[PDB]
């Protein structure tokens, strides 16, 4: 049952959220090179919500990669606009999944990129959020329908006890449906590093 090549990134089935992203234009892709990745667990429209970390992010001068529940509105606009005027180079994408296993993969993504989820649901503010709660990675391609994140930066050791995490959960699960979306989890997570 090997597979026969490396870690070519972890790959999800969500693509940007904006065709005005696409930095590469033959091919229809947002490439981000060594991008900050900003992860929250909530619909993101508010833009003074948003504005603390995006100016954090334009001060620092990297890119900058948003997963959330969703990204729209007014916030959405804003980035659109800051692309396009070339002050700051961003995408933002809906983050994977449903329910309590959306949820699980976004601590997934952040436990790779040494990154840390703003939970609304544990009370954390996406407006005080600064730029040590945002992962990392060497590159982000995204195209319309897919996310890929090449070699996070989180530190093996977590990274390795969150798989090890998954794996104590495939041995209690009780069907072969769950076993399979933990094992897609495990799967993604060894594709990042």
């Amino acid at each position: 049952g090997l597979v026969p090549r490396g870690s070519e990134g972890m790959q999800f089935d969500r693509g940007y959220l904006s065709p005005y992203f696409i930095n590469k234009p033959e091919t229809g892709a947002v490439e981000l090179e060594s991008p900050f990745i900003l992860l929250a667990d909530k619909k993101i429209s508010n833009i003074r919500e948003m504005l603390p970390v995006l100016e954090a992010v334009a001060k620092a001068g990297k890119p900058l990669l948003i997963i959330a529940e969703d990204v729209e509105g007014e916030a959405l606009a804003t980035l659109v606009v800051n692309t396009m005027r070339g002050i700051v180079k961003v995408a933002a994408v809906k983050a994977p999944g449903f329910g309590d296993r959306r949820k699980a993969m976004l601590q997934d993504i952040a436990t790779l990129t040494g990154g840390t989820v703003i939970s609304e649901e544990i009370g954390m503010e996406l407006e005080k959020a600064t730029l040590e709660d945002l992962g990392q990675a060497k590159r982000v391609v995204i195209n319309k329908d897919t996310t890929t994140i090449i070699d996070g930066v989180g530190e093996e050791a977590a990274i390795q006890g969150r798989v090890a995490q998954i794996r104590q959960q495939i041995e209690e699960a009780t069907s072969d449906y769950d076993r399979e979306k933990l094992q897609e989890r495990v799967a993604k997570l060894a594709g990042g590093v």
